[PDB]
């Protein structure tokens, strides 16, 4: 028995199947809000033997991957949170990252004999109620404010994939660079949604018999992968980053610019010029994540 292919979504090995979405349960302009292409212009798969496995290849509208790198990069990982960077740094530290990272990029020195910026040691950012490993269990403090354009995407994402009622209370954004440390790591009935921004990586799915070779698949940007039940067991980080392609920074969907007018009740908001090229800059060589889950009842 050979082993398989890597799984391309956008394009030995399970069965891939379409997954139908309920695409009357979001409407357009909502979808639009949050920059969701309509449900029913989504492509969804599942996999034979996964049950709760749903993938969704880039969903995104044109540019407004963009809306949601700029967030990761510069407002989720501002004070209120929980982040990597609290070990070794006050909180009024932490915020001058954005300004740093400017400087750097302003430099006309190109080397990296000098330290890092805090973007660069970025590698952990926590919202809601916060998780401790040691009790494995939810704690009662170092709870922040969980950001609510974040919850309302993730809210229709679930919705769509027949999760009606899941309410976003705790997620998780982690950054990986090329260089990234390539380590790993309560009722399982709701989804967890992942997304991915930025460059592409290979999520290595679990065997089903044991001693399995795991089943790979590409996570492009934008993808977005909903898990629960059985399948929810399953996911785990993948810190491994794809080296950009040949001649091919960032993907091409990171390379449409935003909407010059926006509707006046979207939660997509522009991105300066400025803004873009550290966002640009960092993503040549990182890919973001963006886990959310469900924590009460």
């Amino acid at each position: 028995a050979d082993l398989g292919a890597v799984i391309d979504f956008s394009e030995g090995v399970p069965q891939v199947v379409r997954f139908p979405l309920n695409v009357s349960s979001v409407t357009e302009r909502d979808a639009e809000r949050v920059g969701l292409e309509p449900v029913s212009k989504w492509r969804a798969y599942g996999l034979e033997g996964y049950p709760g496995f749903i993938f969704i290849p880039n969903p995104f509208l044109p540019g407004c991957q963009r809306h949601w790198v700029k967030q990761c990069l510069k407002l989720y990982s501002q004070k209120p949170n929980v982040c990597n960077l609290d070990k070794h740094m006050t909180k009024e530290e932490t915020q001058g990252l954005w300004e740093q990272s400017k400087e750097v990029l302003r430099s006309k020195e190109v080397t990296k004999r000098r330290p890092r910026s805090l973007l660069e040691r970025l590698r952990w950012v926590t919202l809601g109620y916060h998780y401790n490993w040691d009790s494995k269990k939810y704690s009662a403090d170092h709870y922040t404010p969980f950001p609510s354009d974040l919850a309302f995407l993730s809210e229709q994402v679930a919705t769509a994939c027949g999760f009606q009622g899941f309410q976003a209370e705790a997620g998780i954004l982690n950054y990986y660079r090329l260089d990234s440390t390539l380590g790993i790591h309560l009722d399982h009935s709701k989804p967890l949604l992942s997304f991915s921004f930025g460059q592409s990586a290979i999520f290595l799915l679990g065997g089903l018999k044991r001693d399995e070779a795991p089943t790979a698949m590409f996570m492009h940007s934008g993808d977005i992968m909903v898990m629960s039940g059985f399948s929810r067991l399953l996911n785990h980080a993948v810190p491994r980053v794809l080296p950009h392609p040949d001649g091919e920074c960032l993907p091409h969907c990171l390379e449409t610019p935003l909407p010059a007018v926006l509707p006046s009740n979207s939660l997509v908001e522009p991105c300066s010029v400025e803004d873009w090229q550290v966002c640009a800059t960092y993503l040549r060589t990182a890919r973001v994540n963006m886990t959310v889950r469900q924590v009460l009842a």
